[PDB]
């Protein structure tokens, strides 16, 4: 019923579980939004996913608007329709893989790069990303930024983090103008600032004067290794809105997950349990294995013997690795449904815990077994 | 190179081992022809086949001429192209599948009948099965009868058995009249006479007296019962023309093979090892194994621990039983694959033993081995 409703229903230090509801349904914090796709026979189909525990999945601008457009998602019915998921969907500015997929211009008005594909020009700015994920129809916006590269020297990180706020300003503006969208839909806002407390701050209260339904972390993951990232979330996230959902994109794995929700964030997102799943990594309570050793082709066990996952019910390691190493794509499809159900069980935990208030104890208990590996 | 050259390299008894030449290829006898489909994502590859060990598979003219037609294949170039199969290729006359599948009408003439899914007209007779089989471009030729059910009167017995010898005529010279077809391919005689030795003796010298490349002995396999399957086989083999050989039609369970080959049979055909491979049950040295049952399930031994088959040295039983059980496509493929791949092994085990005179004992131990179970 409600456009965007965020709840806190506990907290446990800067750790907090609630929920979001949206007109397409309620979105468990803290969450993981795995990425969607376009509903083939090649992807796991929508029902397995929502079946994994996803409230909300992500969509990539970027790759929808160059293939097929964000023109004929929009006749064929949205994202929605296109990916068979009638639940919310948010979707990327679609800037980031601009800056390392595609640019043949690049200024404050905007970017315009060539198709990676196709060679066709494509146009990219707080105006026009608002407008193609209003086409696409998805739920959650994100507003247009301009990511620096890692490592960043503090004038490259300053200017672009400058930047930054200004297109935030104008993503918000361009969200508003259009009802259909404003009414129905919720915008996020990115801060930025490298590893710069300053910058960060000035960031923060930035988009604060702006406003939004949400708040992003962005300029992590971009490897920067897991102590820094710990280290800039430490006072990045508490100069962002209390009460307002904490994203932290692109960053996914499960360790830098438990340590990223101790430290206030409230979503997440990326795609290491969909890449790795077909690369044949799963990830386990006692941290990731590989399938392909020798190990595994006779190990009667499932992946992992506490996952709930209808594969763990079913398919042994055994079976899931001789799949794998015939070629066999039901084996890759196993492995993925797996490890994003694994997420969302990790995510059930945390919530768990977190109402419980023994999610500090969750996180030791976690890294003891999850580093320990056996 | 020649069209159709019989050769016997050994015999042990009535048991005997050599090659049929033909000019698509060398024939290994006694030999298993499994049944071709026409080469789709449904059923097996045809290089699949052809790895399993068959020199030689066969084609229902029956069904072909439903679907899509012996015009049509005639267009697509033929069973060859139709199935991949670039080997020799027999096809029945199709006449069996006439009397228990679908008859408006029958006569000395011939039949026709109504198509069981398109409702239209068909019509065959020595005449029509034998042009049939011409534009399918078969390599052996088998001659059109008329099959008796099972159980025969006596009177019904030798009606048949006397219309199908001067249907046997008449597939000669529709055989002999097609240059084409005369010079290049081969045509088999069917004998009948159900369970009556004077019927069979009867049938048996008016085939020869016509003359055939091959004789079938027709009439088995319709619900009698091994023992008497064996007592028919007994006289009937021995009237049959030594130098040419000998198929038995129909029949294909592993110990009426072996039994079979004992009393003079150099051919063999059924859809037994591609019907129960889809069905779930796996032909193994110590009998058939139902692979459903729980005891498969965590079975980490394959199929048969002395198969040499593709799928023995990769797939477990307990795999094997988790894709059967799940519905998974694969499974019934990986079970069909070996089950017809362990067919051409037994044969090469009779190959074998009877050339080294060795076939008696085989026979003894294949039986003590193969109803013992465990
Ligand atoms: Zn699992
Ligand atoms: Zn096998």
């Amino acid at each position: 019923r409600p456009r965007f409703s965020f709840s806190i229903a506990a907290r446990e230090g800067k750790a907090r579980t609630g929920t979001i509801e949206m007109k397409r349904g309620v979105i468990r914090t803290p969450a993981f939004m795995p990425v969607g796709t376009a509903a083939t026979v090649k992807a796991l189909k929508p029902e397995t996913v929502r079946a994994t525990g996803a409230d909300i999945i992500l969509g990539n601008t970027y790759h929808l608007m160059l293939r097929p457009g964000a023109e004929r998602i929009a006749k064929l019915g949205g994202l929605h329709s296109f990916m068979g998921w009638d639940r919310p969907i948010l979707t990327d500015s679609g800037g980031y893989q601009v800056m390392s997929l595609s640019l043949t211009k690049q200024s404050e008005e905007g970017v315009t790069f060539k198709s990676h594909l196709d060679g066709s020009r494509h146009m990219l700015s707080p105006e026009r990303s608002i407008e193609i994920q209003h086409l696409l129809g998805s739920d959650i916006v994100m507003a247009f930024d301009e990511c620096t590269p890692y490592p960043a020297t503090p004038s490259r990180a300053a200017s672009s983090m400058e930047r930054s706020m200004r297109w935030a300003k104008r993503s918000r503006d361009a969200f508003d103008s259009r009802k259909e969208q404003a009414e129905n839909a919720a915008l996020f806002g990115i801060q930025q600032g490298s590893v710069f407390e300053n910058l960060r701050q000035q960031s923060a209260d930035a988009l604060a004067e702006i406003g939004f339904d949400g708040y992003a972390v962005g300029g992590l993951a971009v490897g920067e290794g897991q102590d820094e990232m710990f280290r800039v979330l430490d006072f990045s996230v508490p100069m962002l809105p209390d009460d307002k959902p904490h994203y932290l994109m692109g960053v996914g794995k499960p360790d830098d997950i438990v340590g990223a929700v101790e430290r206030g964030i409230d979503m997440f997102d990326c795609v290491l349990p969909t890449r790795s799943g077909r690369n044949g990594q799963a990830f386990t309570w006692d941290g990731p294995i590989n399938i392909r050793n020798a190990r595994f082709s006779e190990d009667l066990k499932p992946l992992d013997s506490e996952c709930h996952c209808a594969v763990c019910q079913k398919w042994s390691r055994a079976c899931i690795h001789h799949l794998i190493r015939a070629g066999e794509i039901l084996g890759a499809m196993l492995m993925t449904e797996h490890n994003i159900a694994f997420y969302q069980q990790l995510m059930q935990k945390i919530r768990d815990s977190i109402s419980e208030g023994r999610f500090s104890q969750f996180a030791q208990d976690f890294r003891a077994r999850y580093f320990a590996r056996n």
